[PDB]
C-alpha cells in the first residue's frame, strides 16, 4: 500500500438515494492521484457515499480513523447554508484537534475564484493519526481547495504520524 | 412584507441607558435598505437596543429567531476586547451552525481599511432559518462589513430557507 | 514596573527536559522589548518553560492570569500537527473569550512568508484581564507574528484593562 492512505467521503442525500451520480468524488480521487508524489506518496484506497445525516457521517469518519487506519479523509459536500448541510457539525464532533490554518488557506484561495466561497462552513481537524478535511460539493471546488493545501499537506501528513 | 425580514440589534450599555443616541443602527438600516435588491428583496422590519449583557442579547436573538420569524439578524457592537464586550459569547450560545466564511470575508475586507479590524471578535451562524451576524459598533464598520458580504448574502438567505 | 506586564511561555518537551536550549524564548523577549513603546509600555517580566503537557500548560496560564496579574502571555511552540502539539487545546480550556482576529492576522501575514504557516493551529483569547496568544515555535515565526499584531496590539491591551 501507499505511504499515505486517503479515503474520500461524498456526503449527499441525492447520491446516497441513487437519484444522481457522484460528480465530486471522481474529481477528488483524480486530484489526489495526480498529486500523489507532491503529497509524499498518497493514494485513494477507499470511497463511500453517505446521506446528509450527522450520525451516518460521524460513524464513517470514526470507522475510517479508528478501525481502518486511514491517514487523510476528504469529505465532499454538505458544508453550505441549507438545513440539510450538516457535514461540519458531524466533523466537529469527531475531530480531537482543530486545524484552522487549512480552513484559512482553502477560504482565502477559494474567494479568489468566487465570492460564494464564503458560504462554505467547512471544518477540519485531527483524530488520532487521521487528518479530516471538509471540502465543498462543487466538483471544481475540490481541485481548488487541494491546490491551496498542496504546498504543505505532505508535511501535515508526516507530522500526524 | 419583504422576501427577507431583517432585524438590527444595537448592543450598547450607553445607548440602552439613554446616555447617547444610536449612531450605528441607522447606518445599518440604511445599508440594508439601499442594498435591498442585491439582497434578494430584504427590508429592515425591526430594530432594538440592549445593554452589554449576555442574557439580554441571547433573549432577543432567540425571540427574533424562534418567535418573530426574522431571516437575518445583524448585531452592532460589543465585539471588542473590553470586559463588557460580550456579543460574540451570547451569539455563540444561540447559533446552531457556525458560518466562518462570513467572518473571514468581513475580517479580510475590514483589515484593508484599518488594522483595528483585528480587534473584532465577531461571531456568526444560523439558528433555525435565521442567519445571525455580529458587526462592530463603529458606524463605518457596518457599511464596510456589508459590502464584504453583499456578493453572496442573497444566496445565503435563499439557502437557509 | 511597566504599563503592561508580558510573560513568555516556551512549550517544549526538548527544552523542558534539558535536551536543548530555548531558541524561541529569547527571540520573543527581544521582539517585545524592541517594540515596548509601540506596545504602550510593555516589558517581559517573566519567562518559563513547560513540556508538551496540557495540564502543565493550563496550570501556568491560569497562574499567570489569575495570581501573577500578567497582561499579555505569549506561548511559543506546540501548535503544529504532531501528537505532542497540544498548546492550542490547553489554551482553549483557559481562555474565556476568543480573539479570532489576532489569529487571522498572524495566519494571513505568516502565509506570505511560508505555506507552512497553515500548519499552525494557534489559539488566542482573553482570561480576566490577560490576553493569551499562541505563536509557533520557530524563532523567525514569533518576530513575524508580532509584526502582524503590532499595529493594534497596544489598543488590545488598553481595552482588556
Ligand atoms: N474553491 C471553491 N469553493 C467553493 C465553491 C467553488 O466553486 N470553489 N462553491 C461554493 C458554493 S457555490 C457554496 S454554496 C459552498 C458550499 O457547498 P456545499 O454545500 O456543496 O458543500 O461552497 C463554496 N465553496
Ligand atoms: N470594517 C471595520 N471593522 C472594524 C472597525 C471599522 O472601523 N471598520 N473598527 C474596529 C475597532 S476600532 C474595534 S475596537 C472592533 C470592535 O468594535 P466593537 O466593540 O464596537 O464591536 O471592531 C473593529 N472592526
Ligand atoms: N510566521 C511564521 N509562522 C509559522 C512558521 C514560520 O517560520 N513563520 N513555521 C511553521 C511551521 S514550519 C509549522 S510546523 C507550524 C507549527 O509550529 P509549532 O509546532 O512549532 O508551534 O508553524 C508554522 N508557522
Ligand atoms: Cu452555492
Ligand atoms: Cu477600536
Ligand atoms: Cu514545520
Amino acid at each position: 500500500g501507499p505511504e499515505y492512505k486517503v479515503a474520500i467521503l461524498t456526503v449527499s442525500d441525492t447520491v446516497s438515494a441513487g437519484a444522481g451520480p457522484d460528480r465530486s468524488g471522481p474529481r477528488a480521487v483524480s486530484v489526489v492521484d495526480s498529486s500523489s508524489e507532491k503529497l509524499g506518496g498518497a493514494k485513494v484506497v477507499a470511497t463511500a457515499v453517505v446521506p446528509d445525516e450527522v450520525e451516518r457521517i460521524k460513524d464513517i469518519l470514526q470507522k475510517w480513523s479508528d478501525v481502518d487506519e486511514m491517514d487523510l479523509i476528504l469529505t465532499l459536500g454538505g458544508t453550505g447554508f441549507t438545513p440539510r448541510d450538516v457535514t461540519p457539525e458531524a466533523t466537529k464532533k469527531v475531530i480531537e484537534r482543530e486545524t484552522p490554518g487549512l480552513l484559512f488557506v482553502m477560504m482565502q484561495e477559494s474567494l479568489k475564484i468566487t465570492p460564494f466561497a464564503m458560504l462554505s462552513r467547512s471544518a477540519a481537524g485531527i483524530r488520532g493519526s487521521t487528518l479530516i478535511i471538509n471540502m465543498p460539493g462543487n466538483p471544481n471546488a475540490v481541485a481548488e481547495c487541494m491546490e491551496a493545501l498542496l504546498p504543505a499537506l505532505k508535511h501535515a501528513l508526516k507530522q500526524i504520524a
